[PDB]
């Protein structure tokens, strides 16, 4: 009964929190003070910035950790996809108004560095064949709207809406199939940095097909392996084909700032729901991002829309809940994170845990597959004996993951011995990783068992597990290839 | 969708067939046909015959083992509780029919054999006690419907429907409450009798209150334990407080033929419905019986309304359905025993499972129990990894039974070392005993095993478990008191 | 949900009980004192009898009515299909395992025994093969086909002795009989020329047959509804089409669990009851539904449960056969069946039930269709003690009984077939309007939907200030239910 | 189910949009465009502005009308309730953590800067006590009442400038001020005078507060609904009873998030919009719903998110404040609501929150939401392209909007004023009929029916031969809706 539930309406956030680091944040101090918020991955737009812009923050990152350990801090790498963008005007930031006035588009750098009006410069020096007249073309976050008179080239184009023309803004062109590669020749030594430095996800941007994240799998090479790949769907191709890409990848975002920018904005409304929804389906973790706290940016406090997409945006399925600009230049990131932490406390304490449980395990099996069988199976006992814990020790983060969909009202605490997956695991909503450093002990059945008790130990740390309670273990012990099928009701 | 499924209608039975065994099945021979019909049960009413009519029956059914094995036979004692019963005639079974003429009815046995029209005796010596004028009573099969006109004891009463008045009949007194012990002094003797030939279960009669339970639980004393006590609910008591008797009792009997006498007959079928399910819930198992198949007493072929009423019974939720004199002195004994089982196996051929398990895994927890838990979460994984079986080990009979309860469509083999619980788990729909003789190994870790390996082979041996399947099993191991928390999704 | 309501278990029986008149009960006053019971179609089985032995039933039917009308008594016409017989023997024989020729020569007809037994099927020379079993009587000899030497060599498989002029029911053999025979036919004219209501056609397998049965019924037939009776296989397999064209359906256990396995009849049942709540066409249970009764005053646990389930399941009518032909305890068995009848409708789930109805619907639904779900809505709500409705051709209070109200549905009409046979309806309480219309058809419909008010509070059906539902139509032209309206009493 | 319509993701937008008219807005021309982006109520925010200020936008709102008719433009009254203001500085001073006095005598309420500042509330003095923490400007200023010496302590606890004359948010004390001020109720009858169809009331904590809008209101208000806006925490906690006696509630989130913890309000919001979609009573959402429009032409991806996601969770009416009461981009800021608007009722589920909502009822319902309730089914089932319904106090539209139907609800009304604030319900189309009635409740009914037919075909909302129902009563005497009509177009 959605309406009695809803009519009627503490535990631990169990959604992660993304934040992109500008300058502002770029220091151990401050990137600690975020994570003290409860920041978690950390996103490096690497749009914006040189190596060591980044590999600045790589170590500071890392650094954070060092003065205060917390909660393995991850690092993303956010690629710098096949975007354009326009050259620079006369001199500097002018004020170059046009009204509805029309004017020439070059791509021949001769004016890269004096576009001023009765000019502008864009990035695609193929623009000219891919695009036609009656082609629309927004500039700067989709505000600036032209219409390609005819193509000159050097393309003729015409102002629909005032707004000054500044210099170096994206060029959003919705409706041209543009020849771009998802992944450009810098755009590929990026991802060698990435892997060098060890970046746990990457965040593929402005992904089509599947074959692009194919790429983004072949490019990240041998090191990558460990690596997830998080493709963004910005355009309409990662809509129109995300079915076959979400097939692929390891998990989407939903790229809602270029993406109000393709599709009509009051789309992404309804693209978001489908998305999140058809991921969580899937298994493949999902992040919502963009503008979800912008006011945050210049303000402590946020408007009541945005803790509203925040908290909904997260009560669709979303399993991580990104800060952009609000913490990569705002006056304000502590802030920004901490409304956000709140509102994700709120937003997964009015879910429908049983009924929702059904649904997903409704669309499965076919039959399902044993780790996904005692991960249903395991979210189930929740329910009935009301565990206020889950303890599931994995070296993939497959077990973890499948554990996550069915989404149990408790939390995931995932032991394990791999420190990148514990990190990337937090792209996954209730997980808890835990890092044990312990080698191994003797047997396959004495190590899991210190392994599944120490998972106990943190939670009773985390106080995630009182006294006398009651938790799941979820470990395996399959004829050789063991990988999970067991489940253990016991009591702490 | 109750009408899609409907709309759109092998596997090995699932639901046990008690068979009550008379003079002319009293031998191994016929009580091997019987049990390869698929007699499982064996009901000994302790209402007719001496301690040799039945000392007789518990070894001829030992024998049928002897002879072949098969399947644990097991051995219920059905008690003779506090019924009444009329006396003899004046000179053997006379024809003295009574149209609507009024006569007396005493109890000083003066009449006990020369009872005939103008006189006839009954049981209760005291029912010049309970009984008031306007009471009516039932004899035979509630076929003569009399009326106290008045009590002058040898109280006054009046026929009020034809029908000749036999010798010894039952005489049933609906809206009476009787000063009756539904333990007798005789009665006793018949329980330390069975417990003493060890009768795996014990069908108690004409229960009313818990403590009649409790009783029959004192009574069977140390010897007892082991042995389950199955109230049968046969007044109009049994039924107020079935509830509280529900509680004790280790699984309840639908009383049907002298229910259909104490309370109106066309309300059998709503009491019954409601006890069958108020079982379901509580876990408790529960039989059907009487005339199942009463026609099948004299006739190869059943009524369309008979076969209705096995599979019905089944598909309401019984655990058990048993057959009375059909195979007690019925001309065709093992050919109702095959129309049962034939129709037990389309009735179970047409359940809702995916549902009913949520629905009876919904008006639980509370939160459940850890042998429960799990029990619920097994039956969840098969539906999952679509199992065609799920291994179950106990000794005490707990945990197959929670098992059964959110019964699952597929078989529930289990797998133990004790003799009586194997037998009596017959009592659980669903469940296939097999008992294990190899005396434990040295772990209680490869012990389990060997034995769980055990139950895949017989399961294989029964066809119930194909090639490279899936199954699930179910084994404790809690610190200490170990008692059921584990769950294996393997493959065959 | 089923639990809860499970575990927790007056009004107007809404299941009708049809039965079957035989001698013993062929007069007005056993007659009445059925339908006083509870008895309302009448079932003429036209298997055994002459036209005089039915023309008589009709008529003492008709009496009935004339020394208490009581309830419309609905007459029944069940024709006597393609049903193949034995032959008689030398002079009015037990075999035990041993084998015999059959011959359909008419040379043994009235001398057959035991070296030798007739049967009606001359074809089945053709039709039937070795390896082929023939239960003969209720389905008790099983024969097996040695070889067809025709005069079809066969042999016994069980005991039992061999009887003179008993049923010859052969399982897995597609009969090149027709459903309608050259007798059968007159059979119909003749009912249909006495005015039988319903006619519960044996035998059918294909749809054509229903069809058959409809060009058969001519002109006169017309009001006269088809009831098929899936007695065989191919009633089974083809009962969709069949479905399509009838005018309902008849669980033919009887004949049925001969056909296919005995234990199969409890799932095919299940199945075609429900299949037809779907297609809104109303549907029978029939055949030893109290067969004890027959020789007894008290029904066992079994068969009370049958009834019951059989209502439970869905079943619109529940008739009793051989029960009241000759039974020694007619007025008994309608009377345990009635009062079964009243729980079993007692402990069903309405609410859930009318969304798993109204959900396999629409696509989208029909004009009186989308009130008849709109009517039985609207009781559910206002809890409606009644739903008051007035029709011609029983459409609309048909809608209205498939997405079944936990309310009676008092029917208004003029018709007098149509009050009859609404009877096949469960939650149907015809009531004949004799009152020649009025003015318009805005007053005339009023003044009887107000009748329907009157009866209803004459049967208690409608307390003092209650809540009600009228439906009624009004479209431009063609104007044929549309409207609703929730009153109060 | 909600996996799978989700998983699977044109017709007019059925939720209202009101509009705060501001000086840049307060002018026909502009006030017509903004009814053709999609404006339909009009707000009245009475807390700045002289009765000229307003009376002003009354009637270039009448105006737009009149240059273009269109939708009939609603105009509702937004009371000022009792709330706090600072007084102003000496001359037109960042606190950064430092204390300060706050007086209220007026002898410093026009010069208060730094050492010293003004409050409205001149008995805040017994309302707080130290420990209390004071929001001031879109609860920016958060200060820390160190004592009260009145001429209370506090101290700043945030930086930011001490402007002049803003809002003082006191949340954890409660107010002694009355929801209706002693000039509260003259812009109340100056509303009623000028006959405002809907009032705001602010800050309302107990129904009281709501009775005395409702007797303040007087004769002339009736017709007038009230529409409680729930901004503190009392109008949260007694928020049932208070529901019980409006006409509405209006989700107050700017105040509100200043009150309760701004992220408090995610969870407040869905819970209250859904109490009064149960009650039946309509719901506005309202505040920041795109205050970034305010100085964009493009609005935030969380901003439209709000929109749709007010307008799924139930939300009847989603308004627009200062981002058209002074916004560099009022037309646009609408459109983009009402666009938005059109995908949050099209990714909805009609057919089971339909079950839901009619199974958290009866008890049984009333006549006219019996067949409100029925009426909307009888949508699902038909595929009905439109229901048509007639009303002169609004109810019956209203409770056929409760149980939401995947299609308009066209009323047909005489009332001016219903027609009107008829906005406030969702899917409802009202359209006024000027043909004063002709000679039978049965030929006008009918040929209001028909206007809505005809009214709708312009809309193009019902194609050739479509399918609708219609909503009308009929009950002896006191007659009020009982009727339902499945008609075809
Ligand atoms: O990491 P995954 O893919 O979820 O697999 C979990 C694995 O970790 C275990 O629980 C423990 O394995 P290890 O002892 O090798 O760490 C296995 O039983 C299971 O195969
Ligand atoms: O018989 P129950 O009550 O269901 O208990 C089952 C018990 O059997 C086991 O599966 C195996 O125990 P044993 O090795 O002692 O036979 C235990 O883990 C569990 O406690
Ligand atoms: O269900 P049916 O048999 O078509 O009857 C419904 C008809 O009866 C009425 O309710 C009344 O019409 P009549 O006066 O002709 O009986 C019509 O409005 C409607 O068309
Ligand atoms: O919902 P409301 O405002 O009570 O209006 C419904 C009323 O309007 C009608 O449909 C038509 O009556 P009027 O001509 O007075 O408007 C009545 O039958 C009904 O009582
Ligand atoms: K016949
Ligand atoms: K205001
Ligand atoms: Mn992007
Ligand atoms: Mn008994
Ligand atoms: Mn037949
Ligand atoms: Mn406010």
């Amino acid at each position: 009964s959605r309406l009695e539930r809803l009519t009627s309406l503490s535990d631990l956030r169990r959604t992660s929190i993304i934040g992109t680091i500008g300058p502002k944040t770029n220091n151990p101090e401050t990137l600690v003070a975020l994570r003290k918020a409860g920041l978690n991955i950390v996103r490096m737009n690497f749009s914006h910035g040189s190596y060591e812009y980044h590999k600045s923050v790589i170590d500071n990152a890392r650094k954070s950790e060092e003065l205060y350990p917390g909660r393995p801090l991850a690092i993303a790498l956010d690629t710098k996809g096949p975007e354009i963008r326009t050259g620079t005007t006369t001199n500097d930031v002018d004020y170059p108004i046009p009204p509805n006035h029309e004017m020439i588009f070059t791509t021949d750098d001769k004016y890269a560095k004096a576009c001023d009006d009765k000019i502008m410069y864009v990035d695609y020096k193929n623009i000219t064949k891919v695009i036609s007249a009656g082609r629309i073309i927004y500039v700067d976050d989709g505000v600036l709207s032209f219409q390609v008179l005819e193509v000159v080239d050097t393309l003729k184009v015409k102002a629909l809406n005032a707004g000054k023309i500044c210099s170096h803004k994206g060029v959003n062109l919705p409706g041209t199939d543009v020849d771009l590669p998802a992944l450009s020749e810098k755009d590929k030594e990026d991802l060698r940095f990435g892997v060098k430095n060890g970046v746990h996800m990457v965040f593929a941007s402005f992904i089509r097909t599947a074959n692009d994240v194919l790429t983004i799998r072949e490019v990240l090479g041998e090191q990558g392996k460990d690596v997830k790949i998080i493709v963004k769907i910005e355009n309409q191709q990662g809509v129109n084909n995300f079915d076959e890409i979400l097939k692929v990848t390891d998990g989407v975002m939903v790229a809602r700032g270029d993406l109000g920018i393709e599709i009509p904005a009051p789309e992404v409304l309804a693209v978001q729901k489908k998305l999140i929804a058809k991921s969580n389906l899937a298994g493949k973790p999902v992040i919502c991002a963009t503008q979800m706290l912008e006011s945050m940016t210049y303000n402590p406090r946020p408007t009541r829309a945005e803790v509203s997409d925040v908290g909904n945006a997260i009560l669709d399925g979303a399993d991580c809940v990104m800060l952009s600009g609000e913490t990569a230049k705002g006056n304000y990131p502590i802030n920004a994170v901490t409304t956000m932490a709140e509102t994700a406390v709120i937003a997964e304490q009015a879910i429908a845990y049983l009924p929702n449980y059904d649904d997903m395990r409704n669309c499965t099996p076919k039959p399902t597959s044993t780790t996904e069988t005692v991960a249903a199976s395991a979210v189930a006992a929740v329910f009935e004996q009301k565990a206020k814990a889950i303890i599931v020790l994995s070296t993939s983060g497959t077990t973890p993951r499948l554990v996550s969909k069915y989404r149990p009202n408790c939390p995931i605490i995932l032991v394990t011995r791999c420190p990148r997956a514990a990190r990337f695991s937090h792209l996954y909503r209730g997980v808890f990783p835990f890092v044990f450093e312990k080698e191994p002990v003797s047997d396959w059945t004495d190590d899991v068992e210190a392994r599944i008790n120490f998972g106990i130990e943190k939670a009773k740390e985390f106080g995630i597990l009182k006294k006398g309670d009651t938790y799941v273990s979820i470990q395996g012990f399959k004829a050789g290839a063991g990988h999970s099928n067991t489940l253990q009701v016991s009591t702490v």
